Formats: C-alpha cells, sequence, structure tokens
C-alpha cells in the first residue's frame, strides 16, 4: 500500500509551494488506495511561529487535501511533530555510533571555519579520534556534533522516479551534521528515521531536496533498512523562471485566501503546475485530476506560478462553475469584512449577478460594488469632474426624474435617450455624470440596470446630494 506524506515546517505563513506538493502527494496516494499523513517538522526552536502549525493544517483543509494521519488528527505511529520525538533521533544517532556509520566531532566554530578555508568544507578529522576517547570526551559533556561517515572512497547511486539514475562520487557526500550540539537532529537524521517509521513508500517533494538524497540512501543503508522511492517535482517559479520568491510573487495561502480566491479554482491552478490533462482541458474537479493522474505526464521543465492566469482561472470558476446562489454565499464573509449589510437575499443575489462580469476575485466585488450596499459611497475624482462638468444637464434632468412614472431600465433609457436629443447632446453626455452621481463612479455595471435596482425614491433621494 502506498503512503505519501507532506512534511511542513511551521515557520512562517503556510506557504503555497507546500500546497503544490501536497497536492501530488494527496493525489498519489488517492490514486492508489493509499494514505497520505502530516509530519509537522518543527525542530527549529528558533524559527518557530505559534500558530503556523495551525494555519498550514487550515489551509490545506481550505483546499481539499484531507489526510490520514497528522498531530490533530492522531494516527498509529506518531507522534507526529518531531518536537515530540526528540528522543528517537538521539537513539538512532546513538545506533549509528555503534556500526562505525556515525562519528563524534568536537571542533568549535573557530575551528570548523578554518578547516572549512583550509579544506574547503569539514574534512573528518574526528574519525582519527580513538572511538573510546571520543566517548569519554562526551561522557565528560564535552560540546560536540554526530556527523555521518561517508564511505572513503566510494560511490552511492540514487534513482528518482522522474529524473532517472543519479552516480555520485563519494567525494561530493560531506560527513554531514546529523545530531547537533543541542540535542537536536538535522533535517538528513530525521526525514529518514521518519519516513521509514510513518511507513512511506513513496517521497515527493520538492527539487530543492534532489542532491541531498544521496546522504538520504546513505542512512537508509546504514541502518539496515528498504529506501522508499524518490520523485522530485519540478521547481516551481516566477514569472521570471527564477525559483519562486515573496519578492517577486504572493506565496502566502492565506493571501490567497483573505483576497478572494477560490480555493477550488487555487487548487485546480496547482494541478497546471506540474501536470497537464491528457485532452488539455484545463478546468476539473479534483476528482478528475485523481483520476487522470500519472507521472508519464508531470513535465520537469519547472512550472511557472502566473497570478494572471490564476485570476484568470478564479474569474472562470465565479462566472461558469458556481452557480449565481453559490457567489452569493461567497461573497458575505467579504462583504462583512467591507462592514456591508444586504437587505435580503433576493437584492443581494442580484446585485452579485450584475457584477459577476466585472470582478475575478470575492474581495473585488465589495470593493467595486460599495455604492450598492452604502449611501454613503467613495467618489472617486475622475466620477467628480465628470459629475462636476454635467451638473447643469443634470439639475434640469432631475425634474424629469421626479416626474416619472415608469420606473423600469427601458422606460429610464427612452428618458434619457428623449432627453439628449431635446438638448441636442449625445446619450453619453447625459449618461456618464448621471453614472457618477448614482454611483461615484464612471465603471458599473449596466446604468440603468442599477438606476432602477434601488428604486424611484432610493435613487432620485441619492440624486440630490450630487446637487449640493
Ligand atoms: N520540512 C521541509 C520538507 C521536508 C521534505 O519534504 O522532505 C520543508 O518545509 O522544506
Amino acid at each position: 500500500m502506498v503512503v505519501t506524506r507532506i512534511a511542513p515546517s511551521p515557520t512562517g505563513d503556510p506557504h503555497v509551494g507546500t500546497a503544490y506538493i501536497a497536492l501530488f502527494n494527496y493525489a498519489w496516494a488517492r490514486r492508489n488506495g493509499g494514505r497520505f499523513i502530516v509530519r509537522i517538522e518543527d525542530t527549529d526552536r528558533a524559527r518557530y511561529v505559534p500558530g503556523a502549525e495551525e494555519r498550514i493544517l487550515a489551509a490545506l483543509k481550505w483546499l481539499g487535501l484531507s489526510y490520514d494521519e497528522g498531530p490533530d488528527v492522531g494516527g498509529p505511529h506518531g507522534p507526529y511533530r518531531q518536537s515530540e520525538r526528540l528522543p528517537l533521533y538521539q537513539k538512532y544517532a546513538e545506533e549509528l555510533l555503534k556500526r562505525g556509520w556515525a562519528y563524534r566531532a568536537f571542533e568549535t566554530p573557530e575551528e570548523l571555519e578554518q578547516i572549512r578555508k583550509e579544506k574547503g568544507g569539514y574534512d573528518g578529522r574526528a574519525r582519527n579520534i580513538p572511538p573510546e576517547e571520543a566517548e569519554e570526551r562526551a561522557r565528560r559533556g564535552e560540546p560536540h556534533v554526530i556527523r555521518l561517515k561517508v564511505p572513503r572512497p566510494g560511490t552511492t547511486e540514487v534513482k528518482d522516479e522522474l529524473r532517472g539514475v543519479v552516480v555520485y562520487d563519494n567525494q561530493e557526500i560531506p560527513d554531514v551534521v546529523l545530531l547537533k550540539s543541542d540535542g537536536y537532529p538535522t533535517y538528513h537524521l530525521a526525514n529518514v528515521v521518519d519516513d521509514h517509521l510513518m511507513g512511506v513508500t513513496d517521497v515527493i517533494r520538492a527539487e530543492e531536496w534532489l542532491v541531498s538524497t544521496p546522504i538520504h540512501v546513505l542512512l537508509y543503508r546504514a541502518f539496515g533498512w528498504e529506501a522508499p522511492r524518490f520523485y522530485h517535482m519540478p521547481l516551481l517559479r516566477n514569472p521570471d523562471k527564477t525559483k519562486i520568491s515573496k519578492r517577486k510573487s504572493h506565496t502566502s495561502l492565506d493571501w490567497y485566501k483573505a483576497e478572494g480566491f477560490l480555493p477550488e479554482a487555487l487548487r485546480n491552478y496547482l494541478c497546471l503546475m506540474g501536470f497537464s490533462m491528457p485532452d488539455g482541458r484545463e478546468i476539473f474537479t479534483l476528482e478528475e485530476f485523481i483520476q487522470a493522474f500519472t507521472w508519464e505526464r508531470v513535465s520537469l521543465g519547472g512550472p511557472v506560478f502566473d497570478l494572471e492566469k490564476l485570476r484568470w482561472m478564479n474569474g472562470k470558476y465565479i462566472r461558469e462553475v458556481l452557480s449565481l446562489e453559490e457567489v452569493a454565499e461567497r461573497v458575505k464573509p467579504f462583504l462583512r469584512e467591507a462592514g456591508l449589510s444586504w437587505e435580503s437575499e433576493a437584492y443581494l443575489r442580484r446585485a452579485v449577478e450584475l457584477m459577476r462580469p466585472r470582478f475575478d476575485t470575492l474581495k473585488e466585488f465589495p470593493e467595486k460594488a460599495r455604492y450598492l450596499f452604502t449611501e454613503d459611497y467613495p467618489v472617486s475624482e475622475k466620477a467628480q469632474r465628470k459629475l462636476e462638468e454635467g451638473l447643469p444637464l443634470l439639475k434640469e434632468l432631475y425634474p424629469r426624474l421626479r416626474a416619472q412614472e415608469e420606473w423600469t431600465e427601458a422606460a429610464l433609457e427612452a428618458l434619457l435617450r428623449g432627453f439628449a436629443a431635446e438638448k441636442g447632446v449625445k446619450l453619453g453626455q447625459v449618461a456618464q455624470p448621471l453614472r457618477a452621481a448614482l454611483t461615484g463612479s464612471l465603471e458599473t455595471p449596466g446604468l440603468f440596470e442599477i438606476l432602477a435596482l434601488l428604486g424611484k425614491e432610493r435613487a432620485l433621494r441619492r440624486l440630490e446630494r450630487a446637487l449640493a
């Protein structure tokens, strides 16, 4: 049975790259009838951010990436936070020492810096300390790290399922620190001990880890454990092809959420990162992705995460995938956040229907349609100057609007049509000033549709304030 995992470090905002990796792990497990688990790698007590674990977990659920074992759901092979298994890494590091696969190294940082300058990296000189002397120095409390004792000379072969076999000369592999002087493990020791103990069979992780894999293969060999399959995902990129960064791309999943990106749309977009549908279809469900998933269609080029294409997809979901009523339910949290209320559901629905063709994110709806929910809307400068320029026409028009009995979109259009001809002007010269007066904007949906929406008295009662 296939077992995959996502292994986030709670050191910041939930990263979009974690969702990208999580998605493929979830998909590979589900397509195979297996399990997808969550392991929190939270040993960097220095970078630990309170609430960061919860936000990443919430973010995966927000996107529909349910997991089967984890810190909150529990599971048969926990604990699921590495901060809760510190004793296991120490004991496994001691086991490496006993097999001759690790050694204690006592160099101070000043020494390591001199050696790094002299040799280019740590040269393993502590391997020449008599083992009984190293044990005695450790026993007396001397500070030290436990390093991997790589076979010198030698070679190590690593198979990546998507990229093939790489043969490394052991000279390219340093005697990496496995256990730090504070008793905490390094990533190399913990990933191996935990993937093994949690039963992970398929390790799907970011490209950056690819070159660290021979260290891991050596560790599996050292413990006498069977290595899992390795799949290093193509690099997630900024539009300029550089490795995705917060300096040139929004990377926080909480940002996408707060901005009104629908989880289904963002999830669908992430599916297009390292994958393509056979027929080329770009809009599809999580289940369709799982049913279609195969490693044969994962491009290795490294996908560009494009905010423009994502906004386009969000828009397509808002006006072609969701129903009107569903879009209405979704903007509510955003209207509330903007401190706006709606008279009824019917009105709200109508307001969303009118605006639907004009917004690509849920947050843009309250921003662009504020004048529909509050009598105290903002008037842009550009709308104010158009309003001023056309005030006299509006002043003469006001009487016709008050006398207006038939308050329908079509009667109103005819009124203004009749009025402009009367005044010898084009309809637009009357229309735009009026739009500015009723909405504080020059860009809104159908002027006559809006005019009739609120209602005669409401509409009229708002036009008077423009004449002050
Ligand atoms: N905790 C690591 C991931 C480790 C792995 O995927 O093997 C990170 O946040 O980069």
